[PDB]
């Protein structure tokens, strides 16, 4: 065993997308966000059909050890496309075997499919793990980002 | 003058897309990575055909003096969106007349007509009246962001 696959989902895998959505819920504790309110299979399916959004999923023979949820962003300046990571997460018995890093990797090989010239990430201060991953794998900037109410449209 | 209209772009605007990309890169002094390898009409016309980007202007009559590109991310846990503005600018000669601030409006019932939940943008440090308008108009955190390159597939 430990014999880990990473692939990039199709919309013939709502089984293992829902089980890299139980991962995010277990491993970021959001047991309640990721596990307990999923979509139904034909919107997990319309995200897997869709060019726009990427789930990757790394397999432990049948068990989905790590997954990585991006968007790309087919930009507006030029014909050129970005893509951002949401959500990346290994399973806890299963960290420091490369994992995060092959998907990553795997998500370098789709983007190049697509002609797209970077990739990022954001991540939370005092996420340790994380941010030496992305510094070992990336470019750190620090920045801000605001979250907006639309409810109080006028 | 100075009746200024706010709209969402459709494909039928590709020449009102391109002076938001020229007011992109007046206003960002990019003039060069936003006017001068612009894509080409089908490329626009097909980001405005699409329901998960966003392009808003503001007009002073016929030009365009305020737009806003913004990125809807349907998400996978659960059947809900967030927006993601990615650009933003208004015109110098027309500032601190409330174009941001209805362009954001406009972005919000965009959202609600969409169901999206959030909107969010991120900011530089040091770009003042961006942090300034984001943190009267939302909650702000302080994260990393890291660029990867996709060349180094392996
Ligand atoms: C971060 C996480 C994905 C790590 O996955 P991983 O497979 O263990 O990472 P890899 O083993 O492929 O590579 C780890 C590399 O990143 C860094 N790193 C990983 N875990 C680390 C830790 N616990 N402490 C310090 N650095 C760490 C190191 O550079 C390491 O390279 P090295 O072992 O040669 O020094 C996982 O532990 C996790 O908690 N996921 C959720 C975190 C997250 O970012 N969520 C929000 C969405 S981005
Ligand atoms: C930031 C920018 C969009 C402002 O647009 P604007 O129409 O002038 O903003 P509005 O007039 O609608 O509202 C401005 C509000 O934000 C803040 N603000 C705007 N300009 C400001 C300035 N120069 N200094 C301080 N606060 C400022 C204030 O709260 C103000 O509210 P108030 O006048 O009641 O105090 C524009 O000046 C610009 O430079 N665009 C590019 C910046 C950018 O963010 N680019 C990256 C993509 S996010
Ligand atoms: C509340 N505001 C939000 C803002 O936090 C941001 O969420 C980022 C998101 O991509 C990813 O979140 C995951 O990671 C962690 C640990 N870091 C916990 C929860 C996970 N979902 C991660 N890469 C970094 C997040 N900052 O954007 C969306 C937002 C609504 O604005
Ligand atoms: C180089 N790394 C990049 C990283 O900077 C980030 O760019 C953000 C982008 O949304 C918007 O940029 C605009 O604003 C400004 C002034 N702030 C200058 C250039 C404009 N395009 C803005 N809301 C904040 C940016 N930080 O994401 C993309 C990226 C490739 O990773």
């Amino acid at each position: 065993m430990g014999i880990i696959r990473t692939c990039r989902l199709g919309p013939d895998q709502v089984k293992s997308m829902r089980a890299a959505l139980d991962l995010f819920g277990r491993e970021f504790g959001g047991v309640a966000t990721y596990s307990q309110h999923q979509p139904d299979s034909d919107y997990l399916g319309n995200l897997l059909r869709s060019k726009t959004f990427i789930a990757l999923a790394a397999f432990d023979q049948e068990a989905v050890v790590g997954a990585l949820a991006a968007y790309v962003l087919p930009k507006f300046e030029q014909a050129r496309s970005e893509i951002y990571i949401y959500d990346l997460a290994v399973s806890g018995e299963h960290r420091r075997q490369g994992i995060a890093t092959a998907l990553i990797n795997l998500l370098k090989h789709e983007a190049n499919a697509l002609g797209a010239y970077v990739i990022y990430v954001q991540a939370d201060y005092g996420d340790d793990p994380a941010v030496a991953l992305y510094t070992k794998l990336g470019i750190r900037e620090e920045v801000m980002h605001f979250d907006i109410d639309p409810s109080t449209a006028t």
